[PDB]
């Protein structure tokens, strides 16, 4: 099967926990109104390995065995990035996850203040996006507007990905 | 701060997610019903380390650097197991997590045909029990309300044991 993994932060696994519904069949699923019919049979194809929200450096640095930058803000619950290093994170992120579990898609996501970062990394290509709402992880300023905004744009890139280079 | 990790297969890392949202102080929340007041005010001292969705045998291995049992049942997108096993790989996952992350609270879940497991280890004791409602991870039947009682029992049995022993 086509096998993904996610490592995610700002969208709290959802973009993982998505493509696994879908794949599995599920009848109703919260971004099941993203996927057509023919997008949800390319997706019985799709096995999730892990969906994982990874908040913390030292849990992604133990899980994916990468190293991250030093957060841009302190904030106890999650580390804090600005864009530049979100970008960066996200990419860290999913190479590692590629490496650690050998899967054909590794997503990472991950926010701080600013749009954040999305990386989809395939067995071809990486593909690097932030998502379209400004917001703060500290002050949750637009937090919940950037994180289903981030989730929907994850998905629809996924599928446009999936279809291009797979089917 | 007192740390927490989970490993969840059928609550779909929605015990580590509230865990998170609660203690990040979030207003609104799917599951905060389950929190009074006051235990909000004592989860502002919980950080959350990770909270995977780990559906594949590999995915756990890999991750936590143990072994897990064959599974009962042939399905695809998922481990699947009786409950006898079930309440084991809850265990082991949860020990396998609080070793690879030395957090002071670490959780795992899993449940495939049956009342599925949920096991929470603290740096005392660990908890373990069935969900309360028998479903099917194949045919779907009563996935979803098993995924609802597991996920309430998890933190209503989670804050019980915070209180007890850290509070």
């Amino acid at each position: 099967m086509i096998t993904v993994a996610t490592a995610e932060c700002f969208t709290h696994a959802n973009i993982g926990l998505t493509i696994h519904k879908a794949a599995a069949g599920y009848e109703d699923f919260e971004f099941k109104y993203l996927f057509s019919e023919e997008d949800l049979k390319l997706m019985k194809n799709v096995r999730v390995i892990s969906a994982m929200f990874v908040p913390s450096i030292i849990g992604v640095e133990k899980l994916l065995d990468i190293k991250l930058p030093e957060p841009d803000f302190n904030y106890k619950y999650a580390k804090a990035y600005s864009e530049e290093k979100d970008l960066e994170v996200a990419k860290l992120m999913a190479e590692g996850l590629k490496k650690k579990l050998n899967v054909n898609i590794s997503i990472g996501s991950t926010a701080g203040v600013g749009r954040g970062a999305i990386c989809i990394l395939t067995d071809n290509n990486r593909y690097l996006f932030t998502s379209d709402v400004y917001a703060n992880l500290i002050t949750f300023e637009n937090i919940k507007e950037r994180q289903k905004n981030g989730i929907e744009k994850g998905i629809k890139r996924f599928l446009e990905i999936l279809k291009k280079e797979y089917f």
